[PDB]
């Protein structure tokens, strides 16, 4: 679109797909490996934050190999650090994403069940590598005509760090508001695996009704949408809240009873709602883990631990200047030259 998309000599015949904060994505013909691929142009080097998100996307996707996780097939950039101003990331081309599908189609239970299984199968692999995605939502679940589902966008991913998850009440957060677990607003930095399970619970709810379950209009409104459905937290859950300010705030609220899942989703499968309840558990310590979710009765037709692979070894940037991050991005993309 009169921007500049220099991907030769391997890729030709471009067509605009979309754009966002990250940059722009087109489809293109891989003249060396038969078919059309997706190529995204990233221009991150003027700011540390954009460099961090780019290095995470690249380092992680290059180390992962899983059917339900988008791969990186190739990376195009200049031959020297001085001339490198953009980076083009080549990935398998997908037809749509769950966000776009839910705007035009109501899904049958058997589609919801199969898509949920794939999300959880990919998430099992991510979590087995000690990685957190931290921004799961419908637009980050890519889909094709044969209903294959691939998780994308690891720009906000982190290595899990439960010992350093604690933070103060109403601490700012970057990931997508509607998919934030309640603890993000109360006492958590989103450094435990439970953060992702909550987001998957939101996605399941959204597949059941074609509407976001907790559409907060702003930061604090997100927690009151969550409490408006889950109802007031139990005494046990309040005494696990850590922060004086978070405890005081929850104790100051009028009592609110839980809205039954069968009243929000009167046409849903009862086993889907039992699993939804366990993913949307207020206390992250009581929230179901990915392996338990895969073993839940709702997914019994697909559950097969021998066909739900894990990573061969776990993964083991904050305040690193943009210049150092550019050098690391250069080194990480060297294998494709
Ligand atoms: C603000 C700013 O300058 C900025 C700069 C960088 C930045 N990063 C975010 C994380 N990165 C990504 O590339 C994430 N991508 C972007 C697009 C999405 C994706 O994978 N789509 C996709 C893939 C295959 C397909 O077949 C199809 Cl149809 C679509 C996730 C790195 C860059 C964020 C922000």
């Amino acid at each position: 679109r009169g921007q500049v998309f220099d991907v030769g000599p391997r890729y030709t015949n471009l067509s605009y797909i979309g754009e966002g904060a990250y940059g722009m994505v087109c489809s293109a013909y891989d003249n060396l490996n038969k078919v059309r691929v997706a190529i995204k142009k990233i221009s991150p080097f003027e700011h540390q934050t954009y460099c961090q998100r780019t290095l995470r996307e690249i380092k992680i996707l290059l180390r992962f190999r899983h059917e339900n996780i988008i791969g990186i097939n190739d990376i195009i950039r200049a031959p020297t650090i001085e001339q490198m101003k953009d980076v083009y990331i080549v990935q398998d081309l997908m037809e749509t994403d769950l966000y776009k599908l839910l705007k035009t189609q109501h899904l049958s239970n058997d589609h919801i069940c199969y898509f949920l299984y794939q999300i959880l199968r990919g998430l099992k692999y991510i979590h087995s590598a000690n990685v957190l995605h931290r921004d799961l939502k419908p637009s980050n679940l890519l889909l094709n005509t044969t209903c294959d589902l691939k998780i994308c966008d690891f720009g906000l991913a982190r290595v899990a760090d439960p010992d350093h998850d604690h933070t103060g009440f109403l601490t700012e957060y970057v990931a997508t508001r509607w998919y934030r677990a309640p603890e993000i607003m109360l006492n958590s930095k989103g450094y435990t695996k439970s953060i992702d399970i909550w987001s998957v619970g939101c996605i399941l709810a959204e597949m059941l009704s074609n509407r976001p379950i907790f559409p907060g209009k702003h930061y604090l409104d997100q927690l009151n949408h969550i409490l408006g459905i889950l109802g007031s937290p139990s005494q046990e859950d309040l005494n696990c809240i850590i922060n004086l300010k978070a405890r005081n705030y929850l104790l100051s609220l009028p009592h609110k009873n839980k809205v039954p899942w069968n009243r929000l989703f009167p046409n849903a499968d009862s086993k889907a709602l039992d699993l939804l309840d366990k993913m949307l558990t207020f206390n992250p310590h009581k929230r179901i883990e990915v392996e338990q979710a895969l073993a839940h009765p709702y997914l019994e037709q697909y559950y097969d631990p021998s066909d739900e692979p894990i990573a061969e070894a776990p993964f083991k940037l904050d305040d690193l200047p943009k210049e150092k991050l550019k050098e690391l991005i250069f080194e990480e993309t060297a294998r494709f030259q």
